[PDB]
């Protein structure tokens, strides 16, 4: 019904499903209690809740309010379940990243360490910290599944929802493992840094979850087809705003420091475009960013890099190709009948996903 | 139907499921072909398929091949899912316990790090191995779900299935969670190490697909009741069985080198009964122990500790304890109606399982 007061009710439905394991994770002892307390936290302030919103306005797109017989609650939870697979996705992540801060918080495997610090307990804090944080992102996964298939959906409904979670699921660990081959190859095609925005984010974030939610509705099959045209476009458009965040961007917007992604040395759009352009432009430019990337840390070293990067025009470029790809997602949402009240909010989230922040 | 042909049924299941998925995997990338090629051998070259096994068997001691109008390959998709659970299992679980031999071959991290070197590329080759393996391992744990949800059991089969499966896969991850815990506080009770195979071996290994086979039969209360209890004592015995294995067993039976339980530093029921000795009888031998586990690396070292461990007489109240789980265990079968052809294979499954390697 409304995009501010969504984010509180998908809360409701993970601090409801939080609850409900407490007790068997209980049963197995107290030192779960405290990991899987590290995972709630994580996940209970949490960002800005798009995935359930998506599949929120792709239910409602399909006319669910008035058509479905599925409970609201069910609906509702198998919205809330997608920021456990954020939950798995960010931690490991940030474990393959090796970054300190999530949110202007410390990252899962960082507040672990600090644990075993209070503790002055045996072994290595920080191989402690990945340890934890890992099993903490596989029981997320898990509670994905669960929180979806015991939703309290009908049978039918959850065998519509197949396509979207199958797809979902292997594209979104299937771009993570295709943007670290390109993080240790130094890769410098845009192509492939594309591939990486299109499944790493763009059907996670966006399509895949619009799908889910119409799926869940019984939509039909051309109602869906805008909705993916649509996540597509703006799903790019999201990866590579957040690209230019990551690098242009104050951290109170990003959470992250300053710069972090030339820190993390990310192979982004941004970065193939601005090795490509400073090749032709100032080879000792070029040098710079490519000795810069993945190495340096200091927030002076970062601004160098960064100021490299814009004096070879490639965040224009990259600020063209948001504008257009909003345009061509914008423009899908045509294609078929929508109900007012959601193309005006599916209008909104693009908006707001793409330029305004 | 055998106990030794069962395994090569779930191969070909698996080979199935793992080539059904190439074209998806292709679409994203060759990278992650890669990637996937790693666990693709890793799941193919696998263990001795204990978790399908008493799956089918559970299937069948509830008249599954007489009375259910499941799907043959269906019931067999769902019995080799289970897999795909133990391969994110074993791979995480190498990252955690930094593990370099897991059966007689190359741990996955390890295997990708020395994929790298024959690529001479961008960045810390150890890293690199242990962050495709993470994602490895989500991939596998994402499959295994998929793999039981499309096997084709009916809406009915997959609703009586959602009590062993919720069960398992939070018993598992919070039973190593539990693990590692008990590694960094250099715990010694009996009880919380029980507590460990409890979870993170016996529900896992044996009790929750012996529940999930007869949950796809539509088995009764008291026949599931039988196996779980069945499955909880010769589940634990297993652990245990493993435990002296890990300490006392050749590398041919392991795979691991001679006594990695001691270079990992495991917190086994073993070591917390030989330390709990040794207090009482040399604290020269409780202090060697102490300072040996999770530290020494040289085989005559690993040695030494062990002859310690073994002269506290904890190694012979372990096996008292498998021989009394073992028959208390294979007596629970007596308790209900099970055709003698399942029975017969529940026993030597058992008695392999604890006693016979
Ligand atoms: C590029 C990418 C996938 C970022 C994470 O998404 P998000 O910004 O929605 O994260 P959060 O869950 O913190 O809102
Ligand atoms: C699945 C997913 C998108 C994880 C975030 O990856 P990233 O490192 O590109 O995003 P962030 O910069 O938010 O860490
Ligand atoms: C203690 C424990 C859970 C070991 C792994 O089980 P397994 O011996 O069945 O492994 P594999 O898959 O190699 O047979
Ligand atoms: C889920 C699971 C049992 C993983 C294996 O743990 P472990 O380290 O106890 O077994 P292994 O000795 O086979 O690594
Ligand atoms: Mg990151
Ligand atoms: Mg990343
Ligand atoms: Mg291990
Ligand atoms: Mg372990």
């Amino acid at each position: 019904l409304d995009l501010d007061k969504f984010p509180e009710v998908v809360r409701d439905r993970l601090t409801q499903f939080l609850d409900a394991q407490e007790l068997t994770i209980a049963d197995i002892g107290a030192p779960v209690t405290d990991a899987v307390a590290h995972l709630r936290s994580f996940v209970l302030n949490g960002g800005k809740r798009i995935r359930p919103l998506y599949a929120w306005a792709g239910f409602l797109a399909a006319q669910g309010h008035k058509n479905s017989s599925e409970k609201l609650e069910s609906v509702l939870d198998a919205a809330a379940s997608l920021e456990f697979i954020q939950a798995c996705a960010l931690i490991h992540d940030d474990i393959i990243d090796s970054s300190d801060t999530r949110r202007g918080a410390p990252t899962v495997h960082r507040a672990v360490e600090a644990d075993h610090r209070a503790n002055n307990f045996e072994g290595d804090p920080e191989h402690f910290g990945v340890s934890v944080s890992i099993l903490a992102g596989d029981m997320a996964l898990v509670w994905a599944e669960d929180m979806l298939q015991d939703s309290g959906l009908s049978a039918e409904a959850l065998a519509r929802t197949r396509d979207a979670w199958r797809g979902m699921r292997t594209e979104v660990i299937g771009g993570q493992l295709l943007d670290i081959y390109l993080e240790s190859h130094a890769n410098e095609s845009v192509e492939l840094a594309d591939s990486v925005n299109r499944f790493k984010t763009a059907a996670y974030t966006i399509a895949r979850p619009l799908h889910l939610g119409a799926s869940i509705a019984g939509g039909s099959p051309q109602l869906i087809d805008a909705l993916l045209h649509y996540g597509h476009d703006i799903g790019i458009a999201f990866q590579l705003r957040d690209d230019l965040l990551g690098v242009f961007g104050d951290p109170a917007i990003t959470g992250k420091p300053a710069g972090d992604d030339i820190r993390e040395g990310k192979r982004t759009v941004l970065l193939a475009l601005a090795l490509q352009r400073a090749d032709k432009q100032s080879p000792e430019a070029a040098t710079a960013i490519r000795a810069g990337v993945g190495k340096v840390t200091s927030p002076e070293d970062i601004a160098v890099i960064t100021e490299h990067i814009r004096a070879t025009g490639a965040e224009e470029e990259v600020e063209q190709r948001i504008s257009q790809l909003t345009e061509s997602g914008l423009a899908h949402l045509d294609d078929v009948d929508i109900p007012d009240e959601v193309r005006a909010q599916l209008r909104a989230l693009a908006i707001r996903s793409t330029e305004r922040r």
